[PDB]
């Protein structure tokens, strides 16, 4: 599923995004935007380690969810990968949510540090009612 802007703002704001971890629903929505165009089926395959970004939010095989072909990958979020490639983004955002646990927050994303970080993130929630 490809979502409208706004309408991916209200279903992550449903689902607890918003302020999580201290991350903002605009930096969430920035995120998702640059990692696959709001794009849930989305895969990126890297040949350089053979892993695989799966969904909205491209999160990597290697550490996050199990797709049986990464070599010495672990399973972090303890989902499949398929889990993530869903047209309800529950487990993407839960598994999301997981990935920020972690010691860079939501910098374990290099886009988000490409472009979103210290940019006016404002843009992608405006009008939506969030």
């Amino acid at each position: 599923k490809v979502f409208e802007r706004c309408e991916l703002a209200r279903t992550l704001k449903r689902l607890g995004m918003d302020g999580y971890a201290g991350i903002s629903l605009a930096n969430w929505m920035c995120l998702a935007k640059w990692e696959s165009g709001y794009n849930t089926r989305a895969t990126n395959y890297n040949a350089g380690d053979r892993s695989t970004d799966y969904g909205i939010f491209q999160i990597n095989s290697r550490y996050w969810c199990n797709d049986g072909k990464t070599p010495g990958a672990v399973n972090a979020c303890h989902l499949s990968c398929s889990a993530l490639l869903q047209d309800n983004i529950a487990d993407a955002v839960a598994c999301a949510k997981r990935v920020v646990r972690d010691p860079q927050g939501i910098r374990a994303w290099v886009a988000w540090r490409n472009r979103c970080q210290n940019r006016d993130v404002r843009q992608y929630v405006q009008g939506c009612g969030v």
